[PDB]
Order: C-alpha cells, then sequence, then structure tokens
C-alpha cells in the first residue's frame, strides 16, 4: 500500500537503449533510431563545456561493470531542435550525431518512432532508463530500469493544481505519472523513451523533480514538427 518506483528490467531486454555520458559518467538516456543517431533531449547538451569528452554506450545494462555487449562511440555533433524562444521546457528535443556507426546484434538495435499512432491520456506506458530511484542522489540507477506511468490529459495537466500554464503543455508535448500526478523516476532520466503499446511515443524532457505530488513527468511528444525534423538529418548519411 506504499512505495514503488522503478522496476529492473532483464538484462539488454531494451537494446534500443543509450546512455548519454560525460567523462564516463551518465547524465541522460537516449534512444538509437538510426545506425549512427540516437534520440534525446536537448537538455542533455551541457553547454558549459567545449570538451569532456561526451559519448555514447550502446548495448549496455549496468553503468560501471564491464559487458560483452557494450559499445562506447564519440559523438560526432549534437543538433537540438532549433528555437526562437528556448528557456525551460520548449522543444526538448535533440538528435545526436555517432563519430561511427554502431554494430547492430541482439543487444544493440534501433528502435522506431511513431508514424500515426495517437496517444490517449489514460493509456498505460513505460519510461525506460537510468533513473535514479531516490529523489536525493546525486547519481543514477546502476542497472536500467523501467517505470510505468499513466498518460495525463493536457486538460488536467495544464490546471491550477498542476503546472498552471508554467510550463504550458503544448500539443507537442505530455504529461504521464502515477494517480497522484507524481514523477517517479529521477536524475538520470531525461532523454529515454516513453513506450507505449508498443510504440515509440516519446522523449522525457530533463529539469523536473521527481517525487513530488501534482508534477508529473513531462515528455516530448514525437509529431509532426519533430518527426520532419529527424528525416531532414537523416540525410545525410549520403553515399558516395
Amino acid at each position: 500500500m506504499e512505495i514503488i518506483g522503478g522496476k529492473e528490467v532483464s538484462p539488454h531486454s531494451r537494446p534500443f537503449m543509450a546512455s548519454i555520458q560525460y567523462g564516463g559518467h551518465h547524465v541522460c538516456g537516449g534512444v538509437l533510431i538510426d545506425p549512427q543517431w540516437v534520440l534525446t533531449a536537448a537538455h542533455c547538451q551541457y553547454r558549459f563545456t567545449k570538451g569532456q569528452s561526451p559519448t555514447v554506450v550502446l548495448g549496455a545494462h549496468s553503468l560501471s561493470k564491464n559487458e560483452a555487449s557494450k559499445q562506447t562511440l564519440e559523438i560526432k555533433k549534437f543538433i537540438p531542435f532549433s528555437r526562437v524562444t528556448s528557456d525551460p521546457q520548449s522543444n526538448d528535443i535533440m538528435l545526436v550525431k555517432l563519430q561511427t556507426a554502431a554494430k547492430l546484434n541482439k543487444h544493440v538495435k534501433m528502435l522506431h518512432i511513431r508514424s500515426k499512432t495517437s496517444l490517449r491520456s489514460g493509456t498505460k506506458c513505460k519510461v525506460t532508463g537510468w533513473g535514479a530511484t531516490d529523489p536525493d542522489s546525486l547519481r543514477p540507477s546502476d542497472t536500467l530500469r523501467e517505470v510505468t506511468v499513466t498518460v495525463l490529459s493536457r486538460k488536467l495537466c495544464n490546471s491550477q493544481s498542476y503546472y498552471n500554464g508554467d510550463p504550458f503543455i503544448t500539443k507537442d508535448m505530455v504529461c504521464a505519472g502515477d494517480a497522484k500526478g507524481q514523477k517517479d523516476s529521477c536524475k538520470g532520466d531525461a532523454g529515454g523513451p516513453l513506450i507505449c503499446k508498443g510504440v515509440f511515443h516519446a522523449i522525457v524532457s530533463g529539469g523536473h523533480e521527481c517525487g513530488v505530488a501534482t508534477k508529473p513527468g513531462i515528455y516530448t511528444l514525437l509529431t509532426k514538427k519533430y518527426q520532419t525534423w529527424i528525416k531532414s538529418n537523416l540525410v545525410p548519411p549520403h553515399t558516395n
């Protein structure tokens, strides 16, 4: 009748998962959508450094342990959605071009973004990531976890007892949490996928506290605004 937020998934059962890392430490999740591309949240780009050797780790389960299926690729460049009005909560989605192509196998595969499936409020969804299980933890969960969440109506999420228009939940955004409107994934959860009924529907927006009632998780819905954006960048790669 109390406490429950984050069940550990079977090792390598979410082959599409990627770990965005700076200096070898996880700061965000992400999804591999093409051999050389990873989709994640714009919040995951540390704009306060020219270096810190940013990389992506594929085929992993434990962040610290060595694993046969682990692949560490260097990030060639960050391409966050263009913005005229940045500020917290707004087009929090980013494409990460990998330095080289990832090797595909049972533990490392690509996940297709939604194409036309709509998302109703009340639907059951799973959020996958290394988010910490403790709200006061500076470190992420060592192992990949998954939290079940329910999609909330924009109407309820934009109400006064919730975000009260600030952040305002647009059509390109979506809220999901538990019966109490609470967000269960903590630090290191941003950039991961919101999956519902086997469909890749959205990216976890960064900068939102967990464990706080009426303050549900905010995800960046993969609408036509981004799909087009993603498609334009998928070329290049070219050919010869």
